[PDB]
């Protein structure tokens, strides 16, 4: 499934994008 | 858990922010 983290897309995670939530910018990561 | 839905959150789910995925705005929904 996609999650939305910071700082970054985890090992064996890519990024797809971002998510703007709580005021922040995350990495959108599936 | 949150999810990136277009057009909206459904009913029984709360916007929390956005996503950018694909080139298109999603609402962050939980």
């Amino acid at each position: 499934d996609c999650y939305c983290r910071i700082p970054a897309c985890i090992a064996g995670e890519k990024k797809y994008g971002t998510c703007i939530y709580q005021g922040k910018l995350w990495a959108f990561c599936c």
